[PDB]
DNA sequence: GGATATTTCCCGGGAAATATCC
DNA sequence: GGATATTTCCCGGGAAATATCC
Protein backbone atom coordinates (compact mmCIF):
# COMPACT_ATOMS: atom_id res chain seq x y z
CA UNK A 1 0.00 0.00 0.00
CA UNK A 2 1.04 3.13 -0.78
CA UNK A 3 0.24 7.60 -1.00
CA UNK A 4 -2.49 8.60 -3.42
CA UNK A 5 0.16 11.15 -4.20
CA UNK A 6 2.73 8.38 -4.95
CA UNK A 7 -0.33 6.16 -6.93
CA UNK A 8 -0.34 9.02 -9.01
CA UNK A 9 2.95 9.68 -9.67
CA UNK A 10 3.50 5.83 -10.95
CA UNK A 11 0.23 5.89 -12.92
CA UNK A 12 1.89 8.87 -14.83
CA UNK A 13 5.00 7.07 -15.37
CA UNK A 14 2.95 3.75 -17.11
CA UNK A 15 0.88 6.31 -19.07
CA UNK A 16 4.46 7.77 -20.43
CA UNK A 17 6.01 4.43 -20.78
CA UNK A 18 3.65 1.76 -22.30
CA UNK A 19 2.30 4.14 -24.31
CA UNK A 20 -1.47 3.21 -22.92
CA UNK A 21 -5.37 5.35 -22.88
CA UNK A 22 -6.32 5.98 -18.70
CA UNK A 23 -9.34 3.86 -19.10
CA UNK A 24 -6.90 0.85 -20.09
CA UNK A 25 -4.44 1.30 -17.09
CA UNK A 26 -7.50 1.39 -14.83
CA UNK A 27 -8.44 -1.93 -16.36
CA UNK A 28 -4.88 -3.37 -16.32
CA UNK A 29 -5.28 -2.16 -12.43
CA UNK A 30 -8.62 -3.07 -11.79
CA UNK A 31 -10.18 0.57 -11.02
CA UNK A 32 -12.07 2.67 -13.18
CA UNK A 33 -10.73 5.97 -15.29
CA UNK A 34 -12.40 8.35 -12.79
CA UNK A 35 -10.47 6.75 -10.37
CA UNK A 36 -6.81 7.85 -12.11
CA UNK A 37 -7.95 11.04 -13.61
CA UNK A 38 -8.90 12.48 -10.31
CA UNK A 39 -5.26 11.23 -8.62
CA UNK A 40 -3.38 12.43 -11.00
CA UNK A 41 -5.13 16.02 -10.44
CA UNK A 42 -3.40 15.50 -6.81
CA UNK A 43 0.07 16.41 -8.62
CA UNK A 44 -1.36 20.24 -9.31
CA UNK A 45 -1.78 20.88 -5.45
CA UNK A 46 0.74 22.70 -4.14
CA UNK A 47 3.73 20.72 -2.45
CA UNK A 48 2.54 21.62 1.15
CA UNK A 49 -0.81 19.74 0.72
CA UNK A 50 1.27 16.87 -1.28
CA UNK A 51 3.58 16.20 1.63
CA UNK A 52 0.92 15.73 4.37
CA UNK A 53 -0.98 12.97 1.84
CA UNK A 54 2.34 11.67 2.13
CA UNK A 55 2.93 11.67 5.62
CA UNK A 56 -0.79 10.61 6.03
CA UNK A 57 -1.88 13.23 7.92
CA UNK A 58 -4.80 14.00 5.08
CA UNK A 59 -6.93 11.64 3.00
CA UNK A 60 -7.08 11.72 -0.60
CA UNK A 61 -10.67 13.36 -0.90
CA UNK A 62 -9.35 15.63 1.67
CA UNK A 63 -7.29 17.12 -0.52
CA UNK A 64 -9.10 16.55 -3.44
CA UNK A 65 -11.58 18.67 -1.66
CA UNK A 66 -9.29 21.58 -1.76
CA UNK A 67 -8.70 21.59 -5.68
CA UNK A 68 -12.37 23.43 -6.07
CA UNK A 69 -10.48 26.36 -4.30
CA UNK A 70 -8.50 27.25 -7.37
CA UNK A 71 -5.84 29.30 -5.28
CA UNK A 72 -3.02 27.55 -3.52
CA UNK A 73 -3.06 29.98 -0.52
CA UNK A 74 -7.00 29.14 0.05
CA UNK A 75 -6.21 25.25 0.30
CA UNK A 76 -3.07 25.62 2.74
CA UNK A 77 -5.19 27.65 4.77
CA UNK A 78 -7.70 25.30 5.21
CA UNK A 79 -5.16 22.04 4.90
CA UNK A 80 -4.10 23.45 8.53
CA UNK A 81 -7.73 24.12 9.95
CA UNK A 82 -8.67 20.62 9.03
CA UNK A 83 -5.27 19.58 10.74
CA UNK A 84 -5.88 22.02 13.77
CA UNK A 85 -9.39 21.00 14.00
CA UNK A 86 -9.10 17.44 13.13
CA UNK A 87 -12.02 18.02 10.20
CA UNK A 88 -13.54 15.08 8.48
CA UNK A 89 -14.05 14.97 4.26
CA UNK A 90 -18.03 16.32 4.75
CA UNK A 91 -17.42 18.83 6.65
CA UNK A 92 -14.40 19.88 4.63
CA UNK A 93 -16.53 19.57 1.43
CA UNK A 94 -18.91 22.44 3.14
CA UNK A 95 -15.62 24.70 4.32
CA UNK A 96 -14.61 24.96 0.93
CA UNK A 97 -18.10 26.06 -0.70
CA UNK A 98 -18.46 28.53 2.25
CA UNK A 99 -15.43 30.37 1.08
CA UNK A 100 -16.19 30.22 -2.59
CA UNK A 101 -19.44 32.12 -1.26
CA UNK A 102 -17.54 34.50 0.84
CA UNK A 103 -14.83 34.84 -2.62
CA UNK A 104 -18.04 35.87 -4.57
CA UNK A 105 -18.91 38.73 -2.24
CA UNK B 1 4.62 -17.68 19.82
CA UNK B 2 5.84 -18.55 15.91
CA UNK B 3 1.95 -19.41 15.41
CA UNK B 4 1.29 -16.02 16.25
CA UNK B 5 3.68 -14.22 13.97
CA UNK B 6 2.05 -16.46 11.28
CA UNK B 7 -1.46 -15.00 12.19
CA UNK B 8 -0.67 -11.43 13.00
CA UNK B 9 0.96 -11.98 9.01
CA UNK B 10 -2.43 -13.81 7.74
CA UNK B 11 -4.17 -10.81 9.94
CA UNK B 12 -1.99 -8.09 8.22
CA UNK B 13 -2.97 -10.00 4.54
CA UNK B 14 -6.43 -10.11 3.65
CA UNK B 15 -8.32 -13.21 4.90
CA UNK B 16 -12.25 -13.95 4.58
CA UNK B 17 -14.20 -12.20 8.05
CA UNK B 18 -14.65 -16.15 9.08
CA UNK B 19 -10.88 -16.72 9.17
CA UNK B 20 -10.44 -13.59 10.98
CA UNK B 21 -12.63 -14.22 13.51
CA UNK B 22 -11.39 -17.92 13.97
CA UNK B 23 -7.84 -16.14 13.86
CA UNK B 24 -8.84 -13.61 16.83
CA UNK B 25 -10.15 -16.69 18.82
CA UNK B 26 -6.78 -18.69 18.81
CA UNK B 27 -4.69 -15.44 19.86
CA UNK B 28 -7.57 -14.97 22.55
CA UNK B 29 -6.40 -18.77 23.49
CA UNK B 30 -2.81 -18.46 22.82
CA UNK B 31 -1.53 -14.81 25.06
CA UNK B 32 -5.01 -15.21 27.47
CA UNK B 33 -5.97 -11.27 26.98
CA UNK B 34 -8.22 -9.03 26.68
CA UNK B 35 -10.36 -8.35 23.35
CA UNK B 36 -9.53 -4.39 24.14
CA UNK B 37 -5.60 -5.00 24.61
CA UNK B 38 -6.05 -7.49 21.40
CA UNK B 39 -7.90 -4.70 19.23
CA UNK B 40 -4.86 -2.01 20.85
CA UNK B 41 -2.70 -4.66 19.61
CA UNK B 42 -3.72 -5.04 16.23
CA UNK B 43 -4.93 -1.73 15.94
CA UNK B 44 -8.62 -1.99 15.78
CA UNK B 45 -11.56 -1.45 18.45
CA UNK B 46 -12.71 -4.43 20.62
CA UNK B 47 -16.20 -3.69 19.15
CA UNK B 48 -14.88 -5.17 15.32
CA UNK B 49 -12.69 -8.15 17.03
CA UNK B 50 -16.54 -9.01 18.93
CA UNK B 51 -18.70 -8.46 15.81
CA UNK B 52 -16.53 -10.30 13.88
CA UNK B 53 -16.33 -13.39 16.62
CA UNK B 54 -20.26 -13.57 16.75
CA UNK B 55 -20.37 -14.79 12.47
CA UNK B 56 -18.94 -17.67 14.23
CA UNK B 57 -22.14 -18.63 15.53
CA UNK B 58 -24.27 -18.16 11.98
CA UNK B 59 -25.57 -21.09 10.05
CA UNK B 60 -22.28 -22.77 8.00
CA UNK B 61 -24.13 -22.25 4.51
CA UNK B 62 -23.78 -18.50 5.82
CA UNK B 63 -20.28 -18.78 7.08
CA UNK B 64 -19.29 -20.46 3.71
CA UNK B 65 -20.71 -18.02 1.36
CA UNK B 66 -18.26 -15.97 3.50
CA UNK B 67 -15.29 -17.69 3.05
CA UNK B 68 -16.34 -17.93 -1.04
CA UNK B 69 -16.47 -14.35 -1.01
CA UNK B 70 -20.45 -14.07 -2.26
CA UNK B 71 -21.67 -12.19 0.88
CA UNK B 72 -19.87 -9.74 2.48
CA UNK B 73 -19.50 -9.46 6.65
CA UNK B 74 -22.09 -6.69 7.39
CA UNK B 75 -24.33 -9.03 4.67
CA UNK B 76 -24.08 -11.95 7.56
CA UNK B 77 -24.14 -9.75 10.54
CA UNK B 78 -27.73 -8.32 9.57
CA UNK B 79 -28.88 -11.98 9.12
CA UNK B 80 -27.88 -12.33 13.00
CA UNK B 81 -31.03 -9.89 14.22
CA UNK B 82 -33.51 -13.46 12.65
CA UNK B 83 -32.43 -15.58 15.50
CA UNK B 84 -33.92 -18.55 13.20
CA UNK B 85 -31.13 -20.61 11.70
CA UNK B 86 -33.74 -21.26 8.80
CA UNK B 87 -35.04 -18.07 8.18
CA UNK B 88 -30.96 -16.26 8.07
CA UNK B 89 -30.21 -18.89 4.88
CA UNK B 90 -33.53 -18.61 3.52
CA UNK B 91 -32.35 -14.52 2.88
CA UNK B 92 -28.82 -15.91 2.36
CA UNK B 93 -30.02 -17.34 -0.80
CA UNK B 94 -32.68 -14.46 -2.02
CA UNK B 95 -29.56 -12.11 -1.26
CA UNK B 96 -27.46 -14.19 -3.33
CA UNK B 97 -30.21 -14.38 -6.28
CA UNK B 98 -31.72 -10.97 -6.08
CA UNK B 99 -27.63 -9.77 -5.83
CA UNK B 100 -29.35 -7.50 -2.81
CA UNK B 101 -26.93 -4.76 -1.11
CA UNK B 102 -26.61 -4.46 2.79
CA UNK B 103 -28.62 -1.55 2.96
CA UNK B 104 -32.10 -3.35 1.74
CA UNK B 105 -30.90 -6.80 3.19
CA UNK B 106 -31.44 -5.17 6.53
CA UNK B 107 -34.90 -3.49 5.54
CA UNK B 108 -35.77 -6.94 4.68
CA UNK B 109 -34.67 -8.51 7.98
CA UNK B 110 -37.03 -5.32 9.73
CA UNK B 111 -40.02 -6.99 7.57
CA UNK B 112 -39.47 -10.88 8.22
CA UNK B 113 -39.27 -9.94 11.94
CA UNK B 114 -42.72 -7.95 11.55
CA UNK B 115 -44.46 -10.63 9.87
CA UNK B 116 -42.96 -13.77 12.51
C1' DG C 1 -15.75 10.96 -31.22
C1' DG C 2 -12.67 9.28 -28.06
C1' DA C 3 -9.98 10.48 -24.20
C1' DT C 4 -9.76 12.85 -20.16
C1' DA C 5 -11.21 15.92 -16.52
C1' DT C 6 -14.94 16.75 -12.92
C1' DT C 7 -19.00 16.13 -10.08
C1' DT C 8 -21.81 13.32 -7.45
C1' DC C 9 -22.91 9.96 -4.21
C1' DC C 10 -23.33 4.86 -3.38
C1' DC C 11 -21.34 1.46 -0.35
C1' DG C 12 -19.92 -1.32 3.49
C1' DG C 13 -16.00 -1.51 6.82
C1' DG C 14 -15.50 -0.77 11.31
C1' DA C 15 -15.64 1.78 15.42
C1' DA C 16 -18.29 4.85 18.77
C1' DA C 17 -22.11 4.47 21.70
C1' DT C 18 -24.64 1.46 24.14
C1' DA C 19 -26.61 -2.53 26.49
C1' DT C 20 -25.71 -6.77 28.58
C1' DC C 21 -23.28 -10.22 30.93
C1' DC C 22 -20.41 -12.53 34.56
C1' DG D 1 -17.14 -3.18 37.72
C1' DG D 2 -14.83 -4.93 33.98
C1' DA D 3 -15.35 -7.59 29.95
C1' DT D 4 -18.05 -8.58 26.24
C1' DA D 5 -22.04 -8.44 23.26
C1' DT D 6 -25.06 -5.28 20.37
C1' DT D 7 -26.82 -1.23 18.03
C1' DT D 8 -26.05 2.68 15.42
C1' DC D 9 -24.09 5.34 11.96
C1' DC D 10 -19.80 7.85 10.74
C1' DC D 11 -16.39 7.79 7.11
C1' DG D 12 -13.90 8.15 2.88
C1' DG D 13 -12.65 5.11 -1.07
C1' DG D 14 -13.69 4.98 -5.53
C1' DA D 15 -16.56 4.60 -9.40
C1' DA D 16 -20.85 6.10 -11.99
C1' DA D 17 -22.49 10.08 -14.19
C1' DT D 18 -21.16 13.98 -16.31
C1' DA D 19 -18.74 17.78 -18.51
C1' DT D 20 -14.88 19.14 -21.05
C1' DC D 21 -11.13 18.85 -24.07
C1' DC D 22 -8.37 17.80 -28.33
Amino acid sequence: ELSSIEEAHAYARLLELHDLTQEALAQRLGKGQSTIANKLRLLKLPQPVQEAIMEKKITERHARALIPLKQPELQVTLLTEIIEKSLNVKQTEDRVVKMLEQGQR
